[PDB]
């Protein structure tokens, strides 16, 4: 006589179990004790439907036993919610049945994703320090998971840096980019939970920027011109070097203050002569010229040309009066002045210092002396009205003048008095 229901040990049954568990592992005994004896208390145990994806237990039907029939993975299912049902082989067979929970435990079974799969990004050459340049994010499919964001390689003059934070890993600008260093980065980026990584490659291109100012060579530039110098004579090349690239360090040289006498060739900075030059008339220029880079928007720098006019022997002496005219008694000792010549000439230096001189001219056949540089006249002889009582005496003055020296001639007449 089958007189007692089966009664199970514990009122519902709950366990957990790691989801590395192999095939077999023994996750719950399920126990029910029937009160009477025989197949009356004979118990036979069965798994039934109280929908998950998998179902990877099962139940030994005489031992109570759960055990793992197919891999667990906790990242698929945490939580089954089932039932248990235990049967004694009784004639008018009695039963109870009772609830089953199992969660699955996690273990680091899962590498860190990067949500991007590739990471590429164009910088201006002139992105301030401190800015942000990108933000990456992964994420661990395991629960007990924390990701720590590392730049691991490519940072090249230690560029960029990268914070880790809750919501993923932000690269800044740690120190200024230079176009004439590095065009390019390949910046690795790891992703770890403590155990396990990935590693994304951030592609960096460098846009060149208008970040420099020509310099010129000099601040002040001194050049000579002889005032000789026919129109179209180069005198001087001003050159600015620009640290940029193409357009940002392309120079266009100009004159800011321009004059007639004076153009420069914007592309090659060399300055030409447009006008014959006179040093009599002007003998120095200041030009103030820039160098403008072609960048956007432009830079340029300035400096200061000056230009040193040399004078040439232009200019020939000019005696004071055209024509001279003196006297002397005939008794008159040797050293007696008659008269002093004088001339100017326009020039400076050699080209303007004058020697007067009776060579090229006529001394009444040596009866004269000039002195070469006060141009007094002197008897160098005594005298005779017999033999001469009026000389036509042609004296010189001549520059001392390099390529070649120049003169003029004047005529001095010297009448020899009588002796009552
Ligand atoms: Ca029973
Ligand atoms: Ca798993
Ligand atoms: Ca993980
Ligand atoms: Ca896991
Ligand atoms: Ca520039
Ligand atoms: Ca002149
Ligand atoms: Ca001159
Ligand atoms: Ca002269
Ligand atoms: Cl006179
Ligand atoms: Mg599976
Ligand atoms: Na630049």
């Amino acid at each position: 006589v089958n007189d007692n229901e089966p009664i199970f040990v514990s009122s519902p049954f709950q366990a957990t179990v790691l989801e590395n568990v192999p095939l077999g592992y023994p996750v719950v005994h399920i126990q029910a004790v029937d009160a009477d004896s025989g197949e009356n208390a004979r118990l036979h145990y069965r798994l039934v439907d109280t929908p998950t994806p998998d179902f990877p237990f099962q139940i030994h039907n005489s031992s109570g036993w759960i055990t793992v029939c197919a891999e667990l993975d906790r990242e698929e299912v945490e939580h089954y919610s089932f039932g248990v049902e235990a049967v004694d082989h009784g004639s008018p067979p009695m039963s109870s049945s009772t609830s089953v929970s199992i969660t699955v435990l996690d273990v680091n079974d899962n590498d860190p994703v990067f949500t991007q799969p590739t990471y590429e990004l164009r910088l201006n050459e002139d992105a301030a320090v401190g800015s942000s340049v990108l933000t990456l994010q992964a994420r661990d499919r395991d629960a007990n998971s924390v990701i720590t964001y590392q730049l691991t390689g490519g940072n090249t003059r230690n560029r960029f840096a990268l914070s880790s934070q809750r919501g993923g890993g932000l690269i800044t600008l740690a120190l200024p980019l230079d176009y004439k260093q590095e065009q390019q980065y390949v910046l690795a980026v790891t992703a770890s939970d403590g155990t396990r990584s990935h590693t994304a490659h951030v592609l960096i291109n460098v846009t060149d920027a208008n970040t420099h100012r020509p310099v010129f060579q000099s601040s002040h530039y001194t050049v000579s011109v002889s005032e000789d110098r026919p129109v179209g004579t180069s005198i001087a090349t001003l050159s600015a070097n620009d640290e940029d690239t193409g357009e940002n360090a392309r120079i266009t040289y100009v004159i800011q203050d321009p004059v007639p006498q004076f153009r420069i060739d914007p592309d090659s900075g060399t300055m030409y002569t447009m006008m014959e030059l006179d040093y009599e008339n002007q003998v120095a220029y200041t030009l103030t010229i820039m160098a403008q880079d072609n960048g956007i928007p432009q830079k340029s720098d300035t400096t200061t040309l000056e230009i040193l006019i040399l004078d040439a022997n232009d200019n020939a002496p000019q005696f004071l009066w055209d024509f001279y005219q003196g006297s002397i008694f005939e008794d008159a000792p040797p050293s007696t002045s008659i008269l002093q010549v004088s001339a100017t000439d326009r020039d400076s230096g050699p080209n303007g210092r004058l020697l007067y001189t009776f060579q090229g001219g006529d001394d009444g056949d040596g009866d004269f002396y000039i002195e070469p540089t006060s141009g007094v006249i002197r008897t160098q002889r005594r005298l005779d009205r017999e033999n001469v009582a009026v000389y036509n005496l042609w004296a010189l003055a001549v520059d001392r003048g390099s390529p070649t020296p120049l003169s003029a001639s004047v005529e001095i007449q010297v009448t020899i008095l009588d002796i009552n």
